[PDB]
């Protein structure tokens, strides 16, 4: 919900001047989950991440919307799969309801 919109948010005022780096790369992707701790996000551009995973630390401000991120990492579409893929055959095994 304004999770996303919180820690992106967020991020704006970081990148509240890369706009050009937006405007390459980051510009609006659709691929990125949370759910270990740590959290992954969409980015097949060598560059891109090259520089990013040489210095980023996008910890630094989404540590503000968490209790306290880990880390923070991006990969490509197939990278990316293979970290979803992970789980084995079960999955959201638990059942809930909004009315306990």
């Amino acid at each position: 919900m304004e999770q996303f919109n919180a820690f992106k948010s967020l991020l704006k005022k970081h990148y509240e001047k890369t706009i050009g780096f937006h405007d390459k790369y980051i510009k609006d992707i659709n691929r990125f989950v949370f759910k270990n701790n740590v959290l992954l996000i969409l980015l097949e551009n060598e560059f891109a991440r090259n520089s990013l995973n040489d210095n980023s630390e996008i910890i630094h401000l989404a540590e503000s919307l968490y209790e306290g991120i880990k880390s923070v990492n991006f990969v490509n579409e197939q990278d990316f799969f293979f970290n979803l893929a992970k789980l084995e055959e079960n999955s959201r095994d638990t059942l809930y309801q909004n009315s306990g």
